[PDB]
């Protein structure tokens, strides 16, 4: 896939993803353990994943096929469950992107092929 096809299709799902307040928030940089205080976080997520790096590798045409893109979401997703608790803000904020994204990328990923 050529990567200009692939940022143009892909970047809106991930634009519905940052628009989303506020539940994006937590997800807009990449994590930095000791600023939050949370310095077990890399002994627990083996592979960090962010939407501002998610955002880079499209810019950057580090995707060469959208299932890359996709599973990178879902990585995001799947760290924020394994880490965080099921009362907190960011476990139920990762619920609602998951939802959200689940809408957004189907017709897409339907007319990448
Ligand atoms: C992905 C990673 N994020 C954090 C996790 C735990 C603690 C903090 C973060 C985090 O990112 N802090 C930066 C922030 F900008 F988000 C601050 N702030 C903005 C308003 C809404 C809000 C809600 C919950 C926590 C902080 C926060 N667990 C994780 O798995």
């Amino acid at each position: 896939f050529k990567p200009e096809e692939l940022r143009q299709a892909l970047m809106p799902t991930l634009e519905a993803l940052y628009r989303q307040d506020p539940e994006s928030l937590p997800f807009r940089q990449p994590v930095d353990p000791q600023l939050l205080g949370i310095p077990d976080y890399f002994d627990i997520v083996k592979n960090p994943m962010d939407l501002s790096t998610i955002k880079r590798k499209l810019d950057t045409g580090q995707y060469q096929e959208p299932w890359q893109y996709v599973d990178d979401v879902w990585l995001m997703f799947n760290n924020a469950w394994l880490y965080n608790r099921k009362t907190s803000r960011v476990y139920k904020f990762c619920s609602k992107l998951a939802e959200v994204f689940e809408q957004e990328i189907d017709p897409v990923m339907q007319s990448l092929g």
